[PDB]
Parts: C-alpha cells; structure tokens; sequence
C-alpha cells in the first residue's frame, strides 16, 4: 500500500517491477552482478511518498557500493543507472533530442555560444547528428559519470539543473574547435575528433571538457605569471590571478624577484615589510573565486633557494605558527641549480641574497650557470653587500622536512629547465613552473594589467590514452588531431589579460601528455621499480614526441610557424635528443627508431606551429573519464577510493580480471629509483616537464620514520637523471 | 681606574659629569619645579665603562621623561629640549643648523628633497626665508611632540635611522612647497605668515603633510575613499588603488556593499557566487601589504548596508571566536543605516535582507531618496520571486551593538543624514560611504580599471584649528584664509597615482579642516561636556569656523575660479548647512547666528566656492601632540595621559585649570557629548569622529545593558549625528 511521488508531484502505488526493469537494462552484458543485491540494499531505504528521483539515486548509490574485486562490473551498472537519470534530468526522457533542436534551444537559453548557429547550418547539425553514437554513454565507468555530472556537463551551478548529455558534449567540443576550418574538410575533422575523444583515445582536460561550447571562452588549464619587484607589477599580478582563476585556470606565480624584508625603498623612504605580506595577497587573489564554478582555485608560488627570506618562506605551510607568518593555502616550488647541490655534497655553506642587492645574479640563475657561479662567488666575497650564510645541509633538510610534512613543497631544477629546453635561455629563459610542475614556459613581468609588453604563459592540455592503442604508429594520426584541435582553440578562445594573449599568440604553447601508463606497462609485463620498463619507456616516448613535432611541423607548412619560433632551440636545429642529461645513457640502451635528422631539417626549414608540444600532467580528474590510471602514476590499489563532491567513489583499474597480477601498486614498490629513472627517460623527449611524485612508506623504515638521508638521496638521484621538477610527496598512512 | 666614555668618532675620554650638567642647564632654562640633581642621579647610575656618548644622551632624556608628573609638568619641556639637542647632532653634527639654502641644496642632491625647490626659489629667496625662521621655537615643543617628530615626521632613513633635518626646516619647507606656485609678489608673504601659523601651533597639520611635503614623493591626502562595484574588474581596480594609496601615506575607506551575496547566480548560473568575505579578505591583505609611506601601518574601514543578505556574517568578522575561513579581523567596518531601519526597531518589527543584485534601484535610493527607498523596500519585501531573509530588528541591532562593544571597531553611518544634510546634491553626487575614522563624507564612483577615467575616488586633505591658541573667534578669519589656501594649493602641487582620485580632487577640491584643543577650550570658558553648559558656546564657536571657512573659500573662488563640479553642490543652489540641519537641535540650543549668512549665501551663489567641502572633525590623535593639544574634540582620559615605548602627556595649563577640566570617566554618560556633536554637525560639511564611552563598573553586574547601548544610538540619530567612531570601554 506504499506510495511514491512522481516527477509531476502526483502519487501512485509503488511498483517494484518498474525498478527491476531499469536494473535489467543497466545489467545487460555484465558479469557477476546481482540485481537482487542492489534491490535488497535499496528497498529497505524506501518510505511512504518517496520521490521517484530519490528512488533512482538510491539504486545508483546501492550499485556503486558493490563495486569490488569480486564483482568489478558494478562500475558499469552504477554508471548506466546514473546515465539513465541524467537523461531524464536533461531531456525529460531517455532518448536525446535532435542535435540542431538541442543547440537552438540551448543558445536561446544562453547556455551555448551564439557562434554555433552562425558557423553551422541546420543541414550540418543534422549531418553531425549522424556522427553521434549515444550508446557510447553506456561505456563509461561510475567514476567517469560522477565527473560528468559533477564538473563537465553544462549545468546551473545555483539550481543544479543538467542541460546536456555526454555525447552532445563531445560533438560540440569538436564542432567548436574546428568551426573556423574550411567547409571542404571541416566536418571530416569534427567526426574524426569526436570519435577520438568519445572512444577515449584522446583525453581532454577539465576546462575544455566543461568549457568548449559555453559563452565563456577560456580553456587553458595553466597560467604562469611572473611578478616584478614593484607595486605596479604586484597589483597587475594580483589582477591577472583573480581574472584567470575565475575563468577555469590554475596558476603558477613567480615572486622570487621581490626584494627581501628590510630592504630600502626609494633610497630609504620606506622599510620593505617583506615578501610574506605580498604572498598573502596573492593567496586571497587565488581563493577569491571558484575555478569557473567547477572547483576551487589553486596556485603554486616560486622563489629561488638563495633568497634571503628562504628560511621564512619554507615554513609558510607549517601549522605550528601564528597567522602573521603563515600562508598555508598555496603551494611552493623551491628553485635549485647545480651549485646549490654542490654545496650540499661538499658539506659547505649557502649564501642568501636579496635579488635587489645582487646585479645580474637572478638572471644568470636561469640562463647562464657559469655566469651565475662567477657572480655568486663574487658577491659572497663582497662585504658591502647584505647577506646571510647557512649550512647547505641544514637548508636542504628544512626544505625536505617541510616537503615531507605537507607534501606540497616542490622542487624545480632551473638549470635542467634551461639547458634541456625548447627555448634559448638568452632570449626566453624558463624561470618558473605551474601548479602541478609539468609546465615550463617563458614569462615577462607586467607593469599594468593591460601592459602590452608583459608576457603571461598559457598552456592548453590534452593526453594520449596509452591503454587504447595497439601500435605506436596510431600516435601519428592522434597527434595530428590533438595538435590541430588545441592550436585552433588558441584562435577560438578569448583572453581576459592582454599579456596572456601575447604568450599564447606568440608561442602557441601546447602541453600534451599521456594517461593509462601503468595499464600500458601491465600489458607489456613490465614494472616500475626493477628497471624492466626503461627501454620500453624510451621507445614509447620517442614515438610520442616525434609524432607531436611532426604534426606541429606539418601544421606550420599549412598555416605558418608561430611568430616567436626563432626564440626556440628548434629554430637553431637543436632537438631534445641533443640536449638531454647524459647520465640517461647508463639506464637505457634503446636506440632511436625514427628519422630525427630528416625531422630536424624540416623543422629548421618550415618551423613549428607550436613552441612546445609535450608535458606530462597528473590528469587527476580528466583521466577518470576513460577509467584510466591517472597520468604516469601507478594505482594505489586494484579498487581505488577517490574523492568527489557527492562522496567517496570506487574506481577499478582497467582490465582487472586479466591483469590483477600484472600491476605494481603504489605501495608495492621498494623505493623511488625505478620510478625516477622512468621519469628521467621520459624527460629526454618531453618539451616541458613532468608532475613527478615521490613516495614513502614509513613502515618500511626502522622506528617508522623516514630518514633525512633517504629524502636527500632521492632528491639527488632525480637531479642526476635530469628530472626538472618534483611534485607531490606521498607518505603512506 | 678611570671610567671612560666613547665619543662619536670612536675615541675615548675620561667621563666628565660637568659636560652633562651644562647640557641640562641649557634645557632647564625658564622652567619651574625641576631638579637637575634628580635627573643626574637617575642617569649616572646607568653609566658603565666605555659607554657611548649617544647612549649617555638617551639616558638623560629618559630620566627627564620619567619625572613628568602633575606636580612637575615642566619636565615635559626638559625632556623635549634634551631630545631636540640630540636631534640636532644627528642631523647636522652640531647644535646650530646650517643656512637654509645650503641645507636644501645638499638634501636635494641626496635625493631627500624634491627637485622643484631649487627651481622655484632663488638663493636670495632662500636666504630671505631663512630670516623668517626661529630655531628657538624648537624649545617650545613638549616631549610627546618631539617623539612624534623624530619617530614619524622628520625626514629620515627608514632603514638606517639617520635623521636629516630639524623641526623649523620642516615647517618652512612645508610652507615653501605649498605656496611655491604663488606669484612672487605675495609668495614669501604667504610663506612667512603660514610658517608662523604652524610653528606657533595656531594651525595643526596632519601626518602625511608633516612627513611628506618637501619630499620627492608627493601624496599628502590623509583619506582615500574607494567605491567597489559588483564585478571582478571593479574588485581588481579597488585592490590596486588600495595598495598604491596605502603605500603613499593614505588611510582607506572601502565601500563594498554593492557586491552580491553568497549563493547568487553568476552569468545566468555559470557559477555559484562564493560570497563577500573572500573578497573582503583580499582587501585586507591589500591594506596590510604595505606600510603607510614608511611611517605607520596601513588601515581601512569597509562599508555595507544593514539590509545586506550577509549582514549577520559580516558583523562578526572581528569576533575572535571563529575559524579563519569566516573572519576578517584586521579591518574596521561601517554599518550603513537609515530611518526605515530604526523605525522597524522602535516598532518591534522585522528587517528584510536582500542581495543588491536582486533588488533593482534599492541600493541607490538607500542613499539618495528615502521616500523612493521605502517604496522599493516594501515593494520588494512582498515579492515572492525575490530571494530574501527576515530578521527581528531587535536581534539584528543587538548583534551589531554587541560586536561594536566587544571590539570597539564596528562603526555606524546614518546614510540619510549624510545626504539630507550635505554639501552635495544626492540626485547628482550622493554620499555613499565614509573613511577610516568616520569624519569624511564624499561622493564616489566605482572603477572598471585602475586607470579608469570615468571612476571617482574621493580624496580629502586635512588640517585643524588650535582652539587653545586663539583670543577671539574673529582670529579664525585669518587662520581660515591660510589653511584653505595652503590645502587648495596642495591639490595642484601633489601627484595622483590613480587617475580616478585626481578626478575627484580636481573636480570637487574637497578639504577637511577640523579642530584640536577643544577640551582645553571649554575648560578656559568654565564649561563641561556632560551637563549641556557648552551647547550655546559650541554653537557660537563652530558657526564662526564654518562661516570663515566658507568665506575664505568663497574669496578664493573669486581669485582663482570655483571648482569645476561646483554645480553638483547644494551650495550652488543657494543652500547652506543652516538650512538643512536636523530640527531637533533647536531644542538643545538657542544661540543666534552672529554672522551674516544671508550675505554669504548670495556671494556663494554668484562666485561659487573653490572647495566643495571645507570642514571635518578628525581625531587628530598623532598630529595634535605636536602642540601638546587635547586631541580633537575628545576629553582627556586624565591630567597625565599615557599614550619607542610609553609617553607621558600633560593637558595644557594643568596648573591653572586642574579643576576646570572634565575627564572622560567623570561623565554620567554620552548625552552631553552627543548633543555637542549634533550642534557641531549643524555647521560641519562632512562628519565628525564621534566616540561613545562606557564604564562597566557604573552598571549592574559590571555589564552595560543593550538597552543603554541602543538608547545612545538613537539619541545620536535624533540629533542628526552622521557617524559613530570608537566605542571606548574602560578597563
Ligand atoms: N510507481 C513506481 N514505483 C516504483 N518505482 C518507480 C515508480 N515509477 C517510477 N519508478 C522508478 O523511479 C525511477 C526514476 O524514474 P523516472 O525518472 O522516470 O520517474 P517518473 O516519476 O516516472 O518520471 P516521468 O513521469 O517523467 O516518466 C526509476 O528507477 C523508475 O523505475
Ligand atoms: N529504452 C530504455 N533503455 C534504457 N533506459 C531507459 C529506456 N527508456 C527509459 N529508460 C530510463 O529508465 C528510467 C525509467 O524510465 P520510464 O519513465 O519510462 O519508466 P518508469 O518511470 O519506471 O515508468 P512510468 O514513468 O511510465 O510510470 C529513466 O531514468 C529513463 O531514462
Ligand atoms: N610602502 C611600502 N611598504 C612595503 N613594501 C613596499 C612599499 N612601497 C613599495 N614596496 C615594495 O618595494 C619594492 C619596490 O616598489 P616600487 O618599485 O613600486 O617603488 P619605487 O618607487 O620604484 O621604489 P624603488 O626605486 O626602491 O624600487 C616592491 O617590492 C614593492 O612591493
Ligand atoms: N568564478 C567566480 N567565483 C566567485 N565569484 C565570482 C566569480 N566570477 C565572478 N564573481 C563575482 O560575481 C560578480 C559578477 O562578476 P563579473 O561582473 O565580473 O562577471 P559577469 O560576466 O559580468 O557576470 P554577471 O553578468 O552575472 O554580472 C562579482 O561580484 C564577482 O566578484
Ligand atoms: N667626556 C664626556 N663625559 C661625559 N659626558 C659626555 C662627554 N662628552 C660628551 N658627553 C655628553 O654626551 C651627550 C652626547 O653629546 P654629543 O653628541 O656631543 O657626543 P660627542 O661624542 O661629544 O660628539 P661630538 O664629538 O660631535 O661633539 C651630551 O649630553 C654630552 O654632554
Ligand atoms: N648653545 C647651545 N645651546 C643648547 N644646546 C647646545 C648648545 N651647544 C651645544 N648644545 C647641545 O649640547 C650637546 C653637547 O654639545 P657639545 O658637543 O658641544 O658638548 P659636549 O659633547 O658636552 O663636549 P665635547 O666638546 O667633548 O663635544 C649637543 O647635543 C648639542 O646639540
Ligand atoms: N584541481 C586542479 C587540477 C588541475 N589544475 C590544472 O590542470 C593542470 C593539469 O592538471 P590535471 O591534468 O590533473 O587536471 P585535469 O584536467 O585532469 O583536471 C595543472 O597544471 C593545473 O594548472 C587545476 O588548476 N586545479
Ligand atoms: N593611524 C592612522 C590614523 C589616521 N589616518 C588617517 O587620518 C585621518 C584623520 O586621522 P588623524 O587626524 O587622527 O591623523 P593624524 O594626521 O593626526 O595622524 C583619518 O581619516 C585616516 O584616514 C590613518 O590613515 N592612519
Ligand atoms: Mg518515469
Ligand atoms: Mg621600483
Ligand atoms: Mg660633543
Ligand atoms: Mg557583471
């Protein structure tokens, strides 16, 4: 005699057969799943007059809780049930409308960009509708669908109303990005690109997934802003942060130029009150807005190791201090070079300077290591220059201690970023990184928010799904599609800050990485830790960079090289294979299989459409769409528990049934050596950097505490193999 | 063995107590009831072998300063002169200052003085200005004055600590700079007259003028008012202007009430608005990012309407019982209230809260049109389609007064009073905010960029009349001419880092001239604050002040032209403050107008005013110490006030007036004080930094009841009080 409340507000007798019908449809083709089990977990929570939507959410939750090693197919059962509900939420029915009718209505509501109706005819929308396979929504895993409804699908962030479905997302991303292409080839690209992303061969980032089709055009994930030593630059930097955080971007801030506490201002008219009060101002700029209504804003701030306030800056995330000297809600990257490590190894002292007191030292730190060492030792001997001496061991230990405590103190090897780089340090040095330490681009400080002479670096991302290819030669066509889409995006999107448009239009920097690398190694029967994957990694990432360059080179023939191509090492006929750190020759003997010399000349002759092409991002969120292992990281477990706005999610490794023994889980590794070696080998070909993690299990160490010696050893090992940056440090609980 | 001292050059010589004694005799000349032996004994015991001669001098300064008392007040002059002696050595290497011209040349060469001085004046003119100077006026400072001189005002290295000048050089060059664009026929006559006025303490100058005017950095406006719009572009523009102006000696008043509430849709729902508090935090770090020109810390007051949707969250931002996520403690706040809000309180009704983005026209009418506000308010209160929240008026007001009592830093602005009794036409240029210390009330316009030419930032330049230095009220005629001319010339002389600020300054040319030594003034007339015995005297006094201020600015309009936007003032329509004051004042004062305001009215309507505003009563907490004045209109805490460390300051003429003063905690309540404020406000163009005071021990169970807090609040409104500054609670 129990009643349920329908969508129209009316009530009718409960019908358990209707629910069974829906469960049957979602369980089609699945193995080792039980409808009864979901029913048992669901029926008990029903009550008189329960809303029909609350019933649907109950059975989704019930199926999601049953995701396990014994029955992994619950990941599709839970996903499909969620898909069913999302259809009702968006369309009021299961079957999606015609694409054209959908677009017209959505443009009328102001949810889609007007250009869609201007750039495509009704005939073309009907033709694009034939490209769409809505049954591909039944190929998602549960974690994927939660990211879709939570972040990616176009929706009202106040109401919660869903406006679209996954395949409309995919086709309109493709339609918008190729909207400026000639009608002779346009739809052919739209279809090819739609297939590539909807069948998970190419992975798209969050701001593209949630942005490309909306009236707000900003799809770059990474924004790099260099701050100058003036109030005008600090104000400009702060404004650019607020504007770009609110428009879907994560921020990298370089504030190393700012003079130290106690420095004179205007000849001594003022006493400099320090960097920390300005860091706080950058922090509130980041936390002032949400990231385009999708997630919270975040930033990583960079400063040199030899900065005079470095001992104060290193403990900014430490919870044991007053608010006066704590800036906890930002991450930090300490910038290091060969000389600093040398002082550590020789057990010597490091001299701290304010960049305002040492002419030329800051610039040489990134561009010229010989000049740096000349100026550094010269200023160390100058009594007239304000300075402070610290033991290198104590300084490094403090850094690694804070890195261990928080996990969010990062390292950037600035010499590696410039000796092995797509840029000439004498023309455009790399002086910072981004939020997740995989981006390395040239920048220039601003004197105003609208300063035409400043440069903010933008990087637009994507990733190759290494688990979705049978041969490395598939990367060629995939690279062409990826490069063309991201490069066309640069002309398509808008730029709230003029200095950012400068860097984007001048360099056209792309950052394309990989996902499902752990799955990839598992299929080849290799491991992270023992070194069995060294040569396979070398072979694999050679193919990736080669086809990326080849695609960008061909696109230069068609549309012209980027305006500032002559500032690259590529322009001088220098390739990544020429400048890598030679210690890599001791850990890999895989030969080059592709014709780089023919490629070298073609680049030297026609140039590149893009100054950078590769960067290995963590893909923490975006990789969940294809149920991939994120980036290059090994999974935590066969069934991982990840975070979400709704609650906890269970995510299964791809093909657990056949590869349960093939995977090497994160905490099954003896140490970081094997991992750091793979990262170094990757870096040989990667244009920018890699979001490299370090991992430590306290229980594997005596007295349950990781010795400082081990931390410093892995740090030096990373530098030895040319690793440019270090991201998270994970400490097991 | 013999005890040695270390000289300045690093050498040593046998200690000579006679040298110290001789220095003490020079500083004690003409003083009474002081003992050199007392100072020497306290100093000698702290001496040690090889003691630096400069540490010797600092010791005898401390010794004299510790003997400052009611019994022997002249130690305040003993300690000061000793401090002046030492400051001479630091700046010149000797007691006697160099010739003015040689000093200026060297300081310009060192980059400590502005280049224009050597361009605008000849060597002959500097030698002539040197004849105006009386360096012996340095011996007329009190100790607190000299501590502010060496600490904040004298040109010095903020990293080194090196002093570069003395007080009379400060005074002569402030005058020389401000009148530097004057015709040579009258220029040096203005320089001498103005130098005499400030060095003999007739006119009091504010901190950024005292520490700024002669330096290469030209920004001397004390108050900067920035209105923020509901957009990121405006928020970014506001943040930039704050950082720039704090760094250049200014205090900030922020209007952030237009910002839509937490939960509001953005771009039709593309985003969820995360609230005002994260932006308030961004403003706080902007204020605290810089020092104020190297002199003191940055500070700001932020303003919002009482009917804002987040008002309950905004009111507790200084409350120390919360996580950092919803606490912005290092800023002050001004709650904006009007008649309709008070009515709901008195009637025991509800107040409806809105986000200004959801109530078209309500925010503007809140300041400009009380009739239209009530129409829109009641209309929107019944609209179900409009997001809203209802709160009992009693509970909302109690929360506000609770946080005001706990912190002392939650302020009140009666926005209707600020626009019905104003030099500005609310239909053209409404007053929508105040400043840091709640005495400034000027028009603003939000910016869309830091370089936006269509925005308006309000700047106010300050000064004060020393009421304890005048013999008759007609001496204000001369002093007003000097004060107005100096501040008006300053506007063309100084620079403007933000274009929107230059717009308001050049367009309205708003000045804020107040008073100091008011407590000393009442004491000389045998009046008190509390009983109402000074109501008519206050009326008579502040009538003369505003009249002579308007008259000075009216004459200045004839000579140089009225301000560009004079047409936006009530003065332009022939309306005077004596026409628009709150009528309840007629019940607490029957003093007639002694000056010809009708003749002035005709003159203003014809020739205009050089300045849109002229009067504002600032607290003058720092600047008043220079003349050893009682600060502003506030009564002293004691005969010896304790304000490097601790300072002792004696009220002027303690010997003859110890019985005439009425100390702060000798008062029954705030009624007598609030009536004086209301009477003052009748003539004041802008507002007054009005304090409320409470002694818990006078109340049952040692706690001031909310009913009493609300009574004083309503009393202030009753008498047309525009703003409320500090609430002081006795310990
Ligand atoms: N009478 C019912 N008794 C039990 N479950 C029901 C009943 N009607 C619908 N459900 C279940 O509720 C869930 C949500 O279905 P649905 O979104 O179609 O709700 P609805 O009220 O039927 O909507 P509409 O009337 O627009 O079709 C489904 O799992 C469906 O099987
Ligand atoms: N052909 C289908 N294949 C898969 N899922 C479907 C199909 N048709 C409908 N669904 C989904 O199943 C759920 C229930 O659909 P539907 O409203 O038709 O049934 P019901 O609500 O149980 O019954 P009714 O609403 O007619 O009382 C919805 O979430 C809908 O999107
Ligand atoms: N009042 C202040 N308080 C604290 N820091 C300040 C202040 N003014 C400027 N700074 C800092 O001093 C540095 C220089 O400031 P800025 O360049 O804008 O002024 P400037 O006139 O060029 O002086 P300088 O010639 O010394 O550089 C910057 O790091 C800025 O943040
Ligand atoms: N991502 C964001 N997170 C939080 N607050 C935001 C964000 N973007 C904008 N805001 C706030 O929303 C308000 C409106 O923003 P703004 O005017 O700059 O953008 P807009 O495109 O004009 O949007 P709208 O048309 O809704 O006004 C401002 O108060 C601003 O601070
Ligand atoms: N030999 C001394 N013994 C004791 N007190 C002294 C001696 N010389 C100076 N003083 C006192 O020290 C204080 C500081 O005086 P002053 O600045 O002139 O020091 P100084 O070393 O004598 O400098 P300078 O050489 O420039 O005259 C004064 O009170 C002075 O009387
Ligand atoms: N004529 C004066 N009137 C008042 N104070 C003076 C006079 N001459 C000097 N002083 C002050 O007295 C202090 C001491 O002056 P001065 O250096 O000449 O004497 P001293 O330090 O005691 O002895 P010494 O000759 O060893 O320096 C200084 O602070 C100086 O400014
Ligand atoms: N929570 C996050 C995650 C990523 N990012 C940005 O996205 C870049 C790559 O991160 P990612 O590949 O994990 O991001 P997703 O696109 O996978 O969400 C980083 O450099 C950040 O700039 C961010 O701003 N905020
Ligand atoms: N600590 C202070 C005090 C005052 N002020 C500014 O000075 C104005 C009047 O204060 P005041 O007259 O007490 O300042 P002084 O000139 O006496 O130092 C206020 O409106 C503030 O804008 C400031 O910026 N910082
Ligand atoms: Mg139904
Ligand atoms: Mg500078
Ligand atoms: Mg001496
Ligand atoms: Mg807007």
């Amino acid at each position: 005699n129990l009643l349920v409340t329908k969508r129209d507000g009316s009530t009718e007798r409960i019908n358990l057969d209707k629910i069974h019908r829906v469960l049957d449809a979602a369980a089609e083709g699945l193995h080792n799943v039980s409808i009864s089990q979901v029913e048992l977990r669901s029926h008990i929570q029903f009550y008189d007059g329960i809303k029909t939507s609350d019933i649907h959410e109950t059975i989704i939750k019930a199926a999601a809780d049953l995701i396990s090693r014994d029955a992994p197919d619950y990941q599709y059962l839970a996903a499909r049930l969620a898909i069913f509900h999302l259809r009702k939420k968006a369309y009021g029915q299961f079957e999606p409308p015609a694409l054209y009718d959908h677009v017209v209505k959505m443009v009328e509501m102001g949810k889609y960009d007007n250009h869609l109706l201007e750039d495509y005819t009704e005939e073309e929308f009907k033709q694009m509708d034939t490209f769409i396979d809505h049954d591909r929504d039944m190929t998602f895993s549960y974690a994927a669908v939660k990211q879709l409804e939570g972040k990616y699908l176009v929706q009202n962030r106040v109401t919660g109303e869903i406006y679209e479905s996954a395949q409309f997302l995919y086709i309109l991303v493709a339609a918008c990005l190729f909207s400026n292409y000639p009608r002779e080839t346009r739809l052919q690209y739209v279809k090819r690109f739609y297939d590539a992303v909807s069948t998970f061969k190419i992975s798209l980032p969050t701001p593209i997934m949630s942005g490309v089709r909306t009236p707000t055009r900003q799809f770059s994930s990474c924004v790099l802003i260099e701050c100058g030593d003036s109030l005008d630059s600090i104000n400009a930097t702060s404004s650019a942060i607020v504007k770009y955080v609110s428009q879907r971007a994560g921020i990298g801030i370089n504030a190393g130029r700012i003079r130290a506490l106690g420095s004179p201002i205007r000849g001594g008219e003022a006493f400099h009150t320090g960097c920390i009060p300005f860091y706080k101002h950058f922090q509130t700029a980041v936390k002032s807005c949400s990231q385009g209504g999708v997630r919270g804003g975040a930033a990583t701030l960079f400063y040199p190791m030899w900065h005079l306030e470095v001992e104060s800056l290193l403990v900014l995330k430490n919870n044991r201090g007053v608010e006066g000297n704590r800036v906890r809600h930002m991450d930090y990257g300490v910038q290091i070079n060969k000389l600093m490590y040398t002082r550590l190894l020789k057990g010597e002292d490091i001299t701290l300077f304010s960049p305002s007191d040492v002419p030329g030292l800051y610039d040489a730190f990134f561009a010229d290591q010989e000049e740096f060492e000349r100026l550094y030792t010269k200023y160390e001997k100058d009594d007239s220059i304000r300075k402070q001496r610290v033991k290198a061991v104590e300084l490094f230990s403090l850094m690694m201690q804070e890195r261990a405590s928080t996990g969010r103190i990062y390292i950037q090897n600035v010499d590696h970023c410039n000796t092995h780089s797509p840029f000439d340090p004498a023309i455009a040095p790399v002086r910072q990184s981004n939020l997740c330490l995989e981006i390395a681009l040239p920048t220039k400080p601003l004197n105003d928010v609208n300063d035409e002479n400043g440069e903010i670096a933008l990087c637009t991302l994507s990733a190759f799904n290494l688990g979705a290819i049978n041969n490395l030669d598939e990367l060629e066509e995939l690279a062409i599609l990826a490069v063309r889409a991201l490069d066309a995006l640069l002309d398509y999107q808008d730029y709230p800050i003029p200095a950012a448009k400068r860097g984007a239009m001048g360099r056209r920097t792309l950052g394309i990485g990989v996902i499902n690398f752990a799955y990839y190694l598992a299929k080849h029967g290799k491991r992270y830790s023992d070194g069995s994957a060294n040569n396979l990694t070398h072979k694999t990432f050679e193919a990736i960079q080669y086809y990326l360059l080849k695609a960008s080179n061909e696109l230069a023939k068609e549309q012209g090289a980027c305006p500032w191509f002559n500032e690259t090492t590529y322009a001088k006929g220098i390739l990544p294979i020429d400048t890598y750190k030679k210690d890599l020759d001791t850990i890999a003997n895989e030969p080059l299989h592709y014709d780089w010399e023919a490629l070298r000349e073609s680049i030297k002759t026609h140039g590149l459409r893009n100054s950078t092409l590769s960067a290995l991002m963590p893909s923490e969120t975006s990789s969940q769409i294809s149920n991939a292992t994120n980036g290059i990281e090994p999974p935590r477990g066969y069934v991982s528990i990840k975070a979400s706005k709704d609650g906890i999610l269970r995510q299964v490794v791809p093909d657990y049934e056949h590869l349960h023994d093939a995977y090497e889980l994160l905490w099954e590794m003896p140490g970081n050596d094997g991992y750091l070696q793979l990262v170094g080998i990757m870096q040989k070909f990667i244009d920018q950097s890699i979001s490299a993690n370090t991992n430590y299990d306290p229980s594997r160490f005596p007295s349950g505490k990781v010795p400082m010696q081990q931390l410093l050893k892995d740090l030096l090992t990373a530098y030895k193999f040319g690793v440019k940056t270090l991201y998270y440090q994970n400490t097991r609980d």
